[PDB]
């Protein structure tokens, strides 16, 4: 099939294309600025779809003008929003008039990667300012924003041109609308931010907050996408947090040195899990109140994860000539006031 | 403090003497089937706080009847479940009694196949053991050992918990053996998903560390499923539905992974071992963005939305990094696009 995408190279235009391309086998002809007239023309009377993403307008009328000489009907499809509705019942007019499928969207404000901020996003805005740690304006955090994320209407209209719209109340309907607050939008992306200082992760089973997630990601500087973890460091090795969730543990990098041993404690319902990816040693158990202990000889050479079961104290040995790495998950943040940690020797 | 634990060998007196001689100065007093008389009624007449654990009857009869010839008039605890007399005691004699009335208890250390059926679930259920539920929807009421054991503490010092005038174990638990039963076989068949169970649910939380202290001594440890080939391996360690999935990328000298991008879909990197470097590159662009990391300094790199990456060894030594990524693996969306740096 061909298909025109009439703006192309706009925000939703370059998430369409680089999808369709490649996801379909569809001749995609990009219109856009940079297009003669010529190309415009020959396109149009060669589409079987047109993907329009420019205005409603005088362009538009210009296109539709050509498309009433493309003597397979082809389908049209178009958003008639900009928060006001314009030339909808000529659109209608049209489609009965020349025989076209012709689908008008109602699209709210959307956002996902690869809009321009400083523009007419605010939320790209939002991402852009944030992540460069520039000041934004908020004049009132209340106000409700009714919102798409770029994915749903990219896939909305691939389900468009196979011939199955979403249709609601009689009108076409890109589905996962949001609807939010400025102030859970800015909360949550300066908690995006502060992420890198305290090791938590978003919330990824809330649709919105993942979206936004990787839509604020889009918008790092070049120079930005790193950042450094603390790296408790002393001559016995380093032992270094890497992520924390109030609900599915955390995650650190042990590492001894050759020669180190380090533990020799239990909890009470604290407990962890340890994976050695690097190096090799033992790691030992025993019941606080009995005598036998248990020992585990791993290595990096056999992913296995070993269980550190609560009431019993147990230490982790490297027993190699290079540095043991361990990753160690535990089951719950430090907390000062029940640190649930005691000292004992294997 | 002199503090007398009667029935200190059973399930709640290990953990209440492992909590008080590991987080306190007091005087631990056991006392048990293999206790004297003679050291009984010594330890009894010195005693400053009575923890009585054995319950009521013509052995608790006994104790109160020593008690009575205790000058000092200790404090004494104990649960009357499985009550006149007993406050018609404190008041004839002067001491303070702390009767609770203790539902169905859990936790570690205590023994299965005998009181507490939780033990059996756990027990069972970790050796592959067929289990009998008669009927999943009975409500059981529970607390934790550990609550337990905080109750008694700050009995000891004092300032117990009070509700309706009753001396009260917080964080009482409802909940139908269904539902203990289907979490139990969770907690196994999350060795072979990858899955961890939802720790901000007291309950699971608390039922999750019990659970792990019944696994036999020779099966502590788990495979995980290394896919290895000529280039290294990759081994997915932890899947979550809502922070995401760790896993473990081993490369070998030489080696490239990766080259590819997503919508949505995104990794953290973390080398832990080696060194290397990873690639970034604009899905519409030329620019090409290098990060050269390692082991000796561990920094997270970000894997952005829109731009095709991979990843190098440029060492002598397999290098190994910790790739945390946003969403299981999906088959309808995988959301994977190759496209080569
Ligand atoms: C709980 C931590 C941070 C830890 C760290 C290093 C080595 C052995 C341990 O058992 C351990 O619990
Ligand atoms: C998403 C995975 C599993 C992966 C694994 C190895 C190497 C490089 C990658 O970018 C990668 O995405
Ligand atoms: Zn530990
Ligand atoms: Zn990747």
């Amino acid at each position: 099939m061909n298909i025109v995408i009439t703006g192309a190279k706009g925000f939703v235009g370059k998430n369409l294309k680089a999808d369709l391309t490649s996801t379909t086998d569809h001749h995609i002809f990009e219109v856009h600025r940079q297009t003669k007239e010529e190309e415009l023309e020959s396109a149009l009377l060669k589409a079987d779809f047109i993907v329009h993403l420019a205005g409603v307008g005088s362009y538009l009328d210009h296109v539709l003008d050509i498309l009433t000489r493309n003597t397979k009907k082809p389908a049209i499809l178009l958003s008639s929003s900009i928060s006001k509705l314009q030339g909808e019942q000529l659109l209608r007019e049209y489609a009965e008039e020349y025989g076209n499928t012709v689908y008008i969207y109602r699209w709210p404000n959307l956002f996902g990667k690869w809009c321009k901020p400083n523009y007419n996003s605010v939320i790209a805005t939002f991402c852009y300012k944030i992540a460069r740690n520039e000041e934004i304006q908020v004049n009132d955090r209340n106000v409700e924003l009714t919102l798409n994320y770029v994915d749903d209407i990219v896939a909305e209209i691939k389900r468009a041109i196979e011939g199955t719209p979403t249709i609601e109340n009689g009108v076409p309907t890109v589905p996962n609308v949001f609807k939010v607050t400025l102030g859970e939008i800015v909360d949550l992306l300066y908690k995006f931010k502060q992420s890198r200082l305290d090791r938590t992760l978003p919330k990824l089973d809330n649709l919105f907050e993942k979206d936004l997630y990787s839509t604020y990601l889009s918008y790092l500087p070049s120079t930005d996408f790193s950042y450094p973890l603390l790296m408790n460091v002393d001559d016995r090795g380093s032992f270094t947090e890497f992520i924390k969730t109030p609900d599915r543990g955390q995650v650190s990098v042990n590492i001894s040195k050759p020669g180190i041993t380090k533990g020799n404690h239990w909890h009470h319902t604290k407990n962890e899990k340890f994976l050695v990816v690097s190096g090799k040693g033992v790691i030992r158990f025993r019941h606080v109140n009995d005598d036998e202990i248990i020992e585990y000889y791993v290595s990096g050479d056999k992913l296995e994860v070993v269980d550190i079961p609560v009431g019993y104290t147990h230490n982790i040995e490297n027993l190699g000539d290079t540095d043991m790495v361990t990753i160690m998950w535990v089951n719950e943040m430090f907390d000062p006031n029940q640190p649930d940690t005691y000292f004992l020797e294997v």
